[PDB]
């Protein structure tokens, strides 16, 4: 139990900031995520034997695909880790344990294909899970590591416990299917306006627990401008593979998966900040007052983005 982990000092640093950028060294990420862990959630919230054999159950089951991957799932850790910080009193502790193992396995097993490609495709998973069918295979996945004998990172919970940190890990992994998050900031936005934001009501935590998921996923659009522009190429990988799969099934896919028209890359981005990502950090802001430094770092890149087309770079 006194064993801690001790990051470097630049990291120790850095890693409490929004911006952090995990770095290219790889077998840091498990020592960064059991750092985050112990500091939001404490040195007893879990047994290390147990924690250590359920992250690297999680990484072999992340692919190598460009962006959908390992890198991505301990990123957005990451920035749960920073909101959990800067919001200590309002989370209860089940939460905290919950939301970091959710954000951890939100993308497991991933392809590096969309819910709309599964279901042009007939993939089999799109008739196991008719809507958010990448999130339910998500959640799936989380379900069986942690049934590996020995990975049973809840085990020391009360039976009643278990049900809720489960329950917690569904609604946060199910909240990163984008398709739902325009509803859910608009409840939100509505709920905080008129005033009838609550959140001992259990339904508006669930709420508010989602747009923080959108948040944390997207947290990408938050880094310092080189690691925002440089994670964007990996995004379109993955997009232009999807849309020459789409082709192969002789559907001309939306502009933004054509790797033909990488001219509108720039337009796609201002579109995806303004209709997608400056809302979401806006309404969290609102919600979470100390979450204002992933909104400004948003609003920055919106504008590297906007220098982009102009041809100033
Ligand atoms: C409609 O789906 C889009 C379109 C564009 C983007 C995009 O441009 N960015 C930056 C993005 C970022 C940073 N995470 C995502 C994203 C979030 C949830 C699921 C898959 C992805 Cl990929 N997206 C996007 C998603
Ligand atoms: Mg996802
Ligand atoms: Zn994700």
């Amino acid at each position: 139990g006194l064993m801690q982990f001790t990051l470097p000092v630049r990291l120790c640093k850095e890693i409490e900031l929004f911006h952090f950028d995990i770095g290219p060294f790889e077998n840091m990420w498990p020592g960064i995520f059991v750092y985050m862990v112990h500091r939001s959630c404490g040195t007893s919230c879990f047994e290390l034997e147990k924690l250590c054999r359920f992250i690297m159950s999680v990484k072999k089951n992340y692919r190598r695909v460009p962006y959908h991957n390992w890198k991505h799932a301990v990123t957005v850790a990451h920035c749960m880790y920073a909101i959990l910080q800067n919001n200590h009193t309002l989370f209860t502790d089940l939460e905290r344990k919950g939301l970091l193992i959710a954000c951890l396995c939100h993308d497991l097993d991933h392809r590096g294909f969309s819910n709309s490609y599964l279901q042009k495709f007939d993939h089999p998973l799109a008739a196991l899970y008719s809507t958010s069918t990448m999130e339910q295979h998500h959640f799936s996945q989380t379900v069986s590591i942690l049934q590996l004998e020995g990975h049973n990172i809840f085990s020391t919970l009360s039976s009643s416990e278990y049900e809720q940190v489960l329950e917690i890990i569904r609604k946060a992994i199910i909240a990163t299917d984008l398709a739902l998050y325009f509803g859910n900031r608009k409840q939100l936005e509505e709920m905080y306006q008129t005033g009838s934001l609550n959140l001992n009501n259990q339904s508006h935590r669930d709420r508010v627990i989602g747009l923080m998921m959108t948040a944390c996923d997207l947290c990408s659009v938050t880094k310092l401008w080189p690691v925002t522009k440089l994670t964007a190429n990996d995004i379109y990988a993955e997009f232009w593979a999807e849309g020459d799969e789409m082709k192969k099934l002789g559907i001309q896919p939306i502009p933004m998966m054509d790797r033909d028209k990488k001219d509108e890359v720039p337009q796609g981005q201002l579109g995806f900040y303004n209709a997608v990502a400056i809302p979401c950090y806006t309404t969290l802001t609102q919600i979470l007052p100390p979450t204002e430094p992933l909104l400004k770092a948003c609003r920055d890149n919106l504008s590297q983005w906007e220098k982009v087309i102009r041809g100033e770079e």
